[PDB]
């Protein structure tokens, strides 16, 4: 359900995930996360936005990718996100490549 709606919102439609984490991709993701995402997020605590360590357990990859790549579309149209906006309020322009690296880091940290 929520992945299909995330796909319709776009731009990402599908993400096939490796059985194993690509450690080198994740490391680039780590650097990007610490550049861009830590302005508002932490792994274990609430900050400006929700804690993210376990985001890949509660969400799928298309939702996560389109949150990064199309935040306005997600806020306007995705029921999960609309609720979060009500809770956290209203407040970057990554490439898909960058977003996919960050996704890989998010998958790695959930395994920690
Ligand atoms: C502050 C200016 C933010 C920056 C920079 C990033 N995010 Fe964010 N994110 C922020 C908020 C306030 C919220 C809640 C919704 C709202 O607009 O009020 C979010 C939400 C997310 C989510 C959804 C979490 C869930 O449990 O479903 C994800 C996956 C997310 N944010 C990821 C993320 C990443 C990876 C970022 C660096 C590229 C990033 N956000 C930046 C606020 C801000």
């Amino acid at each position: 359900d929520p992945e299909a709606l995330a796909a319709e919102i776009g731009p990402v439609k599908q993400v096939s995930l490796g059985e194993q984490i690509d450690a080198a991709l994740a490391q680039q993701g780590e650097q990007l996360f610490n550049t861009y995402c830590t302005a508002c997020h932490r792994l274990d605590e609430r900050f400006i936005g929700p804690a993210l360590r376990d985001v890949t357990k509660r969400r799928g990859p298309v939702y996560i990718m389109n949150t990064m790549l199309n935040p306005n579309g997600m806020i306007q149209r995705h029921p999960v996100m609309k609720q979060l906006v009500q809770e956290y309020g209203t407040m970057e322009a990554l490439s898909e490549e960058q977003a996919r690296a960050i996704l890989e880091y998010l998958r790695q940290v959930a395994e920690n």
